[PDB]
């Protein structure tokens, strides 16, 4: 509809796959080379399905901050014959608040879905499904099951991936440039 949706669509069309684990179907953001991210609660194993194709996982790292607190991001290196467009230059360097964000989802359940979630707060600490979690972003949108792994963007930045909600608010894990140096 406008330049928020334009940037969101450009990321979705080139930098997303559908990932399936034993815990469900997720939007999966490709960041560079064969490296992608998914919420830690997906429980990535040795094998993952990528666009319904059996794929070996070459490496998987569940990120935690230096206080040993969950960040809810798993970095996955996929045994794929093709690289992602390098989008590391769209990642923020620091924790921040944002205006005018879009949440974009692509799954068998929600194809080509784009949600204008609006203002995004640096929320920080969240007890997510019982698990103390840091670097959470919050938006005042009633996000539903099937949105996990959804990409959060502003015009020109890729700022996080959707990891849950409480029926009134949605929560994303921050993406930072330093995760992918």
């Amino acid at each position: 509809m406008g330049p928020g949706f334009d940037f969101a669509q450009a990321i979705m069309k080139k930098n997303t796959v559908i990932a399936r684990t034993e815990k469900g179907e997720f939007t999966m953001l490709g960041v560079y080379d064969r490296v992608a991210v998914i919420p830690t609660h997906a429980s990535v194993g040795e094998i993952i399905y990528i666009n319904d194709v059996e794929t070996r996982v070459l490496d998987a790292c569940a990120l935690r901050d230096l206080t040993d607190t969950n960040l809810e991001i798993t970095i996955v290196k996929l045994d794929r014959n093709q690289k992602f467009r390098d989008i590391r230059h769209f990642l923020p360097r620091c924790e921040d608040d944002y205006n005018d964000a879009v949440l974009s989802v692509h799954t068998s359940k929600f194809p080509n879905m784009y949600i204008p979630v609006g203002q995004v707060t640096n929320y920080g600490f969240l007890n997510l499904g019982g698990t103390p979690t840091h670097r959470i972003l919050m938006y005042n949108f009633p996000t539903r099951a099937g949105q996990c792994g959804g990409v959060v963007t502003t015009t020109g930045k890729v700022i996080g991936i959707h990891v849950g909600g409480n029926g009134a608010q949605g929560f994303a894990a921050m993406l930072l440039h330093s995760y992918f140096t």
